[PDB]
């Protein structure tokens, strides 16, 4: 199996409301992150699912 | 100002499919990720400086 790794830089602010944002329902930024891109391209998709998490 | 950091991981396909969508234009696939956000989070950002130099 294989993994895509993404990393880039923010603001002060801008990470700010993005903590927020993320510890209003899960406490972690990296994680809200990846939900917010997911949920933003596309929602309850056909190409795959799952039930779990690492 | 400082700056601040996020940094997660993606699957394959997603990846891939995010690579073309950044290719189509600025092919710097953290930077277009960096941008999507942006653009979802705020529109009317007050200033905008830069640092680069030669």
């Amino acid at each position: 199996k294989r993994n895509f790794s993404v990393t880039f830089y923010l603001s002060k602010e801008e990470h700010d409301v993005l903590r927020r944002l993320a510890d209003e329902e899960v406490e972690s930024v990296n994680s809200f992150v990846k939900r917010h891109i997911l949920k933003t391209i596309i929602y309850k998709k056909g190409t795959n699912q799952d039930s779990s998490i690492n």
